[PDB]
């Protein structure tokens, strides 16, 4: 839906509190996300943060950045640190959905995140870029 | 729905960007939106720009300031440049949909926001405004 | 919902405009709330308002204190204050579920939340506090 993107990346920004860093888990499932989650992702990783941690290239590179560790440019501090692995990782994952509200990431990438990341229709996602029918 | 309208009408606001002109159609549907999505529209643009931009005073004349273009007062400025008609035209339309989370749209304009603009039902809307039932 | 509460308690705050202070009203019902509702906004208002306001004990003491008056402690001033007695109630029980996009709501009562006051179940719900599963 659109309006629960908007608000889940809106809210949170900049310092994942307490009860923010498991907003990935929340709206993805808790299992095992299959690959077009992690392709969506990468591609956000990539837009939003390859300018000064450097990029990832693989869907299989993106896995074993996300959970474990990293896989950024060498010397380059962590993304977002907010406590132990189990939580960093999420918050690790959680910081790219709030690519939606974001002026850097493009508008098919929002379409894309509506309809792999939420539950949401391409031929009903379409209508994020303009277009105008003399309503 | 309540949180959608909250979410949708406060995430925007005073620069339409790359991704946000296309909340109308989002909203609303893609084809011709009927009379009451129009009566609603109207009143909201009077209440909120025809202090400065003066109001429209027909349903058929929102239509024709809507799409194309103007009907606003003589020498007025657009109220929102975006860039091309066919994204002007969408973000001259999402720019009032923000009146939900506004002081000026009294809370009979919100009612009736949530029972035209988004799916809700009067019965179930009516209680925006006060009243306490010993809960 | 997730989304639904984090834009119905982030959209409000400090100060409940005209057309606010019936958000409680909107998420629950609105004849009487039931005893985990009560339950639910006693440890909300004990957690927000005890350190300055004094806490309050009992289920059906959250009742006395929220629809008709008080029971704070003697001599301090209300909590909120928006106008007469039907819209004042109703405004002194909405300035409790913002508690959910705040730092000094625990993760626990956050879900607790999730789980009364919006309809969310305890299994689906559970996952707002950290872990990983190597997605």
């Amino acid at each position: 839906k659109y309006a629960m993107a908007v608000a889940i990346g809106g809210s949170l920004g900049s310092q994942l509190s307490e009860a923010q860093v498991s907003a990935a888990r929340v709206v993805l499932g808790n299992g095992v996300w299959r690959d077009a989650v992690i392709d969506v992702l990468r591609k956000l990783h990539n837009v939003m943060y390859g300018g000064k941690y450097g990029r990832i290239d693989d869907i299989a590179a993106m896995r074993s950045y996300l959970n474990d560790g990293t896989g950024l440019l060498p010397g380059s501090e962590p993304i977002v640190d907010v406590g132990g692995a189990e939580g960093n990782a999420c918050a690790r994952a959680t910081i790219l959905l709030r690519g939606f509200s974001s002026t850097m990431v493009g508008v098919d990438l929002k379409i894309q995140m509506l309809v792999e990341l939420y539950g949401a229709e391409p031929a009903t996602a379409a209508l994020l870029y303009r277009g105008w029918t003399m309503q």
